């Protein structure tokens, strides 16, 4: 039933004609249907943008033919101020007329008003005018006032009323000299039902001599040349003031900046005249000190739309709104759009690769004609996965197959959807909620600052469409430039597929930013040592510094060289860079005659069983061309990667004899995990704080300081996510962990991109058993088989098999486990999962 | 000849009272004069505040019996969108009414707009009215079509326009279905005289549809409902609008942001209507395509006056000024305040001691009855100084003693002037400069944006003044703290006594905040090799380095100890810390056994011919708890301070062999000269890259680069003196360099100060007198005595005779030169100056 995105808003019988705006005589009905439209539009326009639904007035109604009026153009001129053509668009459809808003965020080229007023409801003193304020104004004398707060004939005049405020004895008719100044008003009301005149008057000009000076206000004295006429003693009273000028200054709405709280000073006193012992009138004096902080005249005009209807703010809800990963995306953001989703002139382009090699495999005819559905045309990128209001956040439908997003030049965004059985109540409205979430994440997180619309379809492709007024379709290029920017935005802040292809180009272009930095601390210092939390990404940023060591000193490429201990990231380490990666057994080995410099990886790995590792290193570069026999005294390179809240080898090195102590370089701006991994993480490192083991040395923690995290963790991490299971044996989990592998694979993910994480390493071939054959044990759902190969477990596309120990430094996105209770006291386990995994973790603790 | 101290502007006959601005119905000249008061008091705004003049309307005139009205302030108020009650104060004066204005200078709260405007000149297009822009939406448009220049049912009815401009031929009165939207718009008139409303109206619309959309402007259709009524062909010809709509758009004043520089591109064509043979009319269409920058309709309303009248600017003229020591003063300024001028309870103070030491000395009747002159108060700062305008910036008087630049709270700031002889036509006129450009130096770059005004009088202690508005004066004690904050900026960048004594405070500011950013590097490394510029005061930054290695290392204050060279400089660092200071003939004779540490100073001096320094240095310390023998290894410190390029000994020191290669810290960021000084050292630098010595070592010119000043100096220097003088050799200088001198510490330089530095080292005997009995050949002009003492010349409050090399390391404010002219290759003794001068430099090359 009418399949819409947005937040529909009905209206009713309103009309946006002229000819109503030009005749109609009865005012009350217009002005109320005037500020109805007016807040409901103004609702949408500050809460989060949408659509607005209304009526038609005439029976053979046209835009064209009628056009828009006056008063309706005018009421939205003031609402408002910079620009009117950036977010009100008009289409007529049936007996519908449509509206559209889109989020007021305002550009970087004008002044921040988080949220735009009508009014907003703080009245100030000019020479003789109660002015109302804009929103500039307000802003101003709210950061003048609070800056105030945070610290700690024209002034005469204004003494010449004191005179008239301690008088108490006046004649009558007498225009004393006093006029209108920044100190005084002087206004008169002489009515029949005098309270309401009170709260409608005095709001504004208490709030007037509070803002900005001072503070007098009368009742009894005219306007024109400061004349006193007064009125006759039955008609005025000196009673029926007094008993109502006091509940009209308490329900004023006041905020505060200070906390020693004050309340407004009403000093009010009624005056008498006696002549001639014939009275003819008195006056009445309100007397009002300066005010500290703001208070305002009435509920203030932001309306905002809550509960979906039309609802008003409150002041303490409008100071808060009038004033005030999430850094380096916006700034990495057009080198991740140029590489990932490129814009060029091309054919349509199915962006998401390993998805389509699934849906071409199980469902030969669904990758056909989808082609033939979409247009032929060939500026176009088509996103397709599963479902994506889960892919933003949201619960998963069992039926759905695939949705495809499409972004073309001329063409606006559509979302069709893939229905295997035909559930057409539980379908389009799945089909309407991806075309809200997704557009509403767009605008907020992306900061698309820009008129965009999807339009929700559904195909079935198992064997009455909407209009858009024609501007929120993409223009040209830098339209869709940041429509792709924003998605890159908004998909690297949910837990979805196109998360974890889009954080490996993150994080590489933060490698180089980090390594630009540690190259320029190359020209300064020959030495370094430095000191990694858990999680640095040593591997990935010792491999950006060897082209700046190569272009700097301008050397030959295999003059440089890195050490590591074992050959499973000697693998990986001897691709991606050019330099001679040996091992543990292997730089104790090789005699480098030809060697120049060092720039080695995993220092915490050396056995002092059998030779030496530090004193090979400070025999083998140390000594290069020093003493009397040479005069070139060119100087070298020895850069460690030391992990040392992690060092588990109880052997000495020789570094631990000085603490390795040099020029430190503690690099606390290289991050590279979940937001939930690296949680896990700051949860389990201050156990050994408040608890060391019987082997650790407790000297070298006080390098680490805490609130180096979740400021390098807020700036450096990504979202994800992190599961637990409890209570399994390794007899009871024989068919748990089965089913939880069998749906992952699915979704997008390689199997190179998964892998099988186990605890006890020393049972690797009995971990061949109980796993594998229980993985057969799942592969009785799909036709297919696996293979397993923990021997070449790096560059396989298969599932790798592998241990905490076997498989050290490289990562991968999905990792799994599996824990039986080994010991009581050793819980040194946790410590080592979340080093590896990057944004899905899957976790087994028994 | 009435003395005043601002900018007064002869204006007329005008009227500021209510009676008229209610009563005069010959509104043309009412609205000339209305013109003419905005226009000057805009003017005035937005060049440099000022006072203005004005004339009397009434015989029985008061400010407070007729008041201000109601047609001036609601200009007062468009003119002023953010407050009026800042910038606008009344009096009058007998047969003079007077407006007092300030400099539009923003706060820090607000929308930066350097030149507040009544209409920016600059026309856009919404829903249906072509409005004119202000100042905050001119400025958003100027920046989005720079930034965009930079780069590289509604909508449809820009396309159905369409066939109304290529169509050619038309039948009468049709009403076509166009209407008024973002890409049309359809203005008519039919007046008899079509050309100068072409010249008034079409600017607008050309401004309005080319700083938004599209562009279409027609003539002859009616506004109501998209009516045609066309006119007859005697009154409305076909030839009459293209002579002269050519000439109208081409004089419009255009910006460019662009390379390419279009015009606006007009396409206009004529169109004709014949029906039945029977002619009623026609309609002409103008096209305007959408330019690419901004194109102002008329001379923009930003007035400024100019040679001494009121002056209109153009639009070239307008965008620069619309768009856009001199950063580290306005962040040290609160603590040279609270230190330099402290505002207190307490009595008066007269702050600048040296000129009330001496005015006293001479001239005792002068200090006399002054304490009695200005008023029997307490809160309040006297400054003293000589010709202010002169401080400033101005040509002395030669007559001139004194004059007081008083400041109180409830007082407002005066200036008087001491005098001796009769010269009354010679006085005042000096009066009312100096309380012109000390007001204009303080509004401006000083940065005061409040209300003061400085009063010129005289006394003429040999044994008709002005009034303001009562809140010029200043308030409380804030604004005394503001004031004096701005004062000190204007004192600290001119060529003063008073400069000479805020610079002394302010480098001592600067000093603590490079001492904590190099103290920030001692948890990091413990060696450092610091390579300094010829400037550095490397002297003044290691004090402060040795309270935060107490304080971090938590060790006693004699366990470090401060290397120097010779006596001179060993005196100065004995005092103003607490450390064990030796020379080279004292360190290399000392035996500490004690020391833990060592922090150095003048490290380019150690001689190579009886010992060595380095390898006794590397000797001492290098051992410190190493080898087996001790568990306990903590590790020293070995600071020392290069000046790479001012070395000029060339023994084997022990930094060239291993070219001094550590870890290093090339410190840019410390020179403290004048901006004068150092440029004399950028110009003498850069002979030496270009031709170096044969005892110099060209490998060490790497690491010094240009623009590592002009960054440094920019930052760091400030502005003073800096003389030459030509052709005096030893016979002629006898009797010209006494006279140059004797006349430099009356103007308030105190003794200890100012310091002659000869040049040729090794005839002292010679150096002791010819000039020393030549000073009394100069002090038969005031009778006093002078002392000269080469020998304890650190301390001595007399004036220092003192050689290059006898007196290095440590500064004096005042330095002057005598150089024969020694050898022809011998150039280096130009490089011996500006290493010691901090402020005024006095030279005599020879
Ligand atoms: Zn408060
Ligand atoms: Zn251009």
């Amino acid at each position: 039933e009418m399949p819409y995105p947005e937040v529909i808003v009905d209206v009713g019988r309103v009309i946006f004609g002229e000819e109503n705006r030009k005749k109609m005589t009865n005012s009350c009905l217009k002005r109320s249907e005037n500020s109805r439209i007016i807040r409901a539009i103004c609702a949408l326009l500050n809460s989060g943008g949408g659509v607005i639904k209304a009526e038609i007035d005439d029976k053979t109604y046209s835009y064209q033919c009628h056009g828009l009026g006056q008063d309706l153009e005018t009421s939205f001129q003031k609402l408002l101020p910079s620009g009117s053509q950036k977010y009100l668009d008009y289409m007529q459809q049936g007996h519908n007329l449509l509206i559209f808003v889109k989020s007021w965020s305002p550009d970087v080229f004008s002044l921040p008003l988080r949220i735009c007023s009508l009014r907003s409801n703080l009245y100030r003193r000019d020479v003789t005018s109660a002015i109302n304020l804009s929103a500039s104004s307000a802003l101003e004398l709210l950061r003048e006032k609070g800056f105030r707060a945070q610290r700690g004939e024209e002034e005469d005049m204004r003494i010449l009323a004191s005179e008239f405020f301690k008088k108490d004895k006046l004649m009558y008719k007498e225009k004393l000299n006093f006029t209108a100044s920044t100190h005084v008003a002087f206004k008169r009301f002489t009515t029949k039902k005098v309270i309401p005149r009170i709260k409608e008057m005095l709001p504004h000009y208490v709030s007037a001599f509070a803002n900005t000076q001072g503070g007098y206000v009368l009742i009894g004295v005219d306007d024109k040349s400061k004349e006193v006429v007064g009125c006759k003693w039955e008609k005025v009273n000196p009673d029926l003031l007094k008993k109502e000028i006091e509940n009209c200054i308490e329900k004023l709405p006041t905020f505060h900046f200070c906390c020693e709280k004050p309340k407004v000073n009403f000093t009010t006193k009624i005056l008498n005249v006696y002549q001639k012992d014939v009275l003819d009138g008195y006056v009445c004096v309100i007397q009002v000190e300066p005010f500290c902080c703001v208070v305002f005249a009435e509920a203030p005009d932001s309306w905002i739309m809550k509960d979906n209807s039309v609802t008003r703010l409150t002041a303490e809800q409008w100071v808060v709104m009038m004033l005030d990963y999430p850094i380096k995306v916006h700034k990495f953001k057009e080198a991740l759009q140029r590489h990932l989703f490129p814009v060029t002139q091309e054919e349509v382009q199915f962006k998401p690769e390993s998805l389509c090699k699934k849906l071409f495999s199980d469902h030969k005819e669904l990758e056909g004609l989808m082609k033939t559905l979409i247009h032929p045309c060939s500026q176009g990128i088509v996103i397709f996965s599963r479902s994506w209001a889960g892919d933003v956040g949201f619960r998963k439908e069992q039926n759905v197959l695939c949705d495809a997003l499409l972004i073309a030049v001329n063409s606006p965004v559509v979302l069709y959807t893939i229905l295997i059985d035909p559930n057409w109540p539980g379908g389009l409205e799945y089909a309407r909620n991806t075309a809200h979430q997704l557009k509403q994440k767009l605008q907020t997180v992306g900061g698309y600052t820009g008129k965009v619309c999807i339009i929700p379809r559904l195909i079935h492709l198992s064997s009455i469409p909407l209009r858009y007024p024609r501007s929120y379709r993409l223009a040209d290029e830098e339209e869709m430039e940041d429509l792709l920017q924003a998605l890159v935005v908004v998909s690297l802040s949910s837990r979805s597929l196109l998360s974890d292809q889009m954080g490996c180009e993150f994080f590489n272009l933060l490698i180089m930013e980090q390594s630009q930095l540690l190259s320029e601390s190359l020209q300064k210092t020959r030495e370094l040592f430095i000191y990694c939390f858990p999680g640095v990404r040593k591997t990935a940023l010792a491999i950006k510094i060897m082209e700046k060591i190569k272009d700097l000193f301008h050397c030959k490429p295999k003059e440089i060289l890195y050490v590591c201990e074992s050959d499973s990231l000697k693998d990986f380490v001897t691709q991606q860079t050019t330099c001679q990666a040996v091992t543990r057994k292997t730089f104790m080995q090789g005699e480098f005659l030809k060697i120049k410099h060092i720039v080695m990886d995993e220092t915490e790995n050396f056995c002092s069983k059998y030779g030496n590792w530090y004193m090979k290193a400070k025999n083998i570069t140390h000594p290069k061309a020093k003493g009397t026999g040479s005069e070139n005294l060119h100087h070298g390179i020895l850069w460690l990667f030391l992990d040392p809240f992690q060092i588990h080898h109880a052997d000495v090195n020789g570094l631990p004899p000085p603490s390795a102590q040099f020029p430190r370089k503690t690099i606390t701006s290289g991050i590279h995990c979940a937001l939930e991994i690296a949680k896990v993480m700051k949860e389990e490192m201050k156990r050994i704080k408040e608890n060391p083991p019987s082997n650790m040395s407790p000297d070298t923690l006080a390098l680490f300081s805490e609130t180096a995290y979740e400021e390098a963790t807020c700036a450096q991490a990504l979202p994800g996510v992190c599961e637990t299971k409890t209570n399994l044996t390794t007899e009871q989990i024989a068919n748990y962990v089965a089913r939880k592998c069998h749906s992952l694979f699915q979704c997008g993910y390689l199997p190179k991109d998964i892998a099988i994480l186990c605890r006890r390493g020393e049972d690797r071939g009995r971990y061949r058993l109980a796993l594998l054959k229980a993985m057969e044990l799942i592969e009785t759902h799909r036709p297919s088989e696996v293979v397993f190969s923990p021997a070449t477990g790096v560059w396989g596309s298969h599932i790798v098999l592998d241990s905490i120990q076997q498989f050290s430094g490289l990562e991968r996105t999905v990792v799994f486990g599996l824990s039986p209770e080994c010991d009581q006291s050793e819980e040194f386990h946790k410590l080592c999962f979340a080093s590896r995994a990057i944004k899905h973790l899957y976790l087994l603790y028994e």
